[PDB]
C-alpha cells in the first residue's frame, strides 16, 4: 500500500530529475513564449497544489508516517523552478 501511494507519486518525484539545470536549459534553448512560460508556471503552481494535496496520512498498518517532511522536499524542490524561470526571464528582457 505504501508502494501504491509511491506509484501514485512518482509523478511528483518527477521534480528530482527535472531539478538539473539541464532540463530547464534544453527548454529555454527551445525559445518559447511568454505564454509558454506562464504555462510552466501555472503547472509549477498545480504542482504546488498536488504538494499540499498530501491527504493520505493513513497508519501503515501499525506504524505512522511522517508527511510534513515530504511535502517540505516538495516544496522547495518547487522552488527551484520558480526562480529557475525568474532568471531565465531578466535574461531574456536583457538579450532583447
Amino acid at each position: 500500500k505504501v508502494n501504491e501511494f509511491l506509484s501514485g507519486f512518482t509523478k511528483f518525484e518527477w521534480l528530482c530529475k527535472e531539478s538539473i539545470q539541464e532540463s530547464i536549459k534544453k527548454f529555454s534553448k527551445n525559445g518559447p513564449t511568454l505564454q509558454n512560460y506562464e504555462d510552466q508556471l501555472k503547472k509549477f503552481s498545480q504542482i504546488e497544489e498536488e504538494i499540499e494535496k498530501i491527504v493520505p496520512t493513513y497508519k501503515i498498518g501499525a506504524m505512522e508516517l511522517m508527511t510534513h517532511n515530504i511535502c517540505t522536499s516538495l516544496s522547495t524542490w518547487a522552488k527551484e523552478w520558480k526562480l529557475q524561470y525568474s532568471q531565465d526571464l531578466h535574461k531574456r528582457a536583457r538579450q532583447l
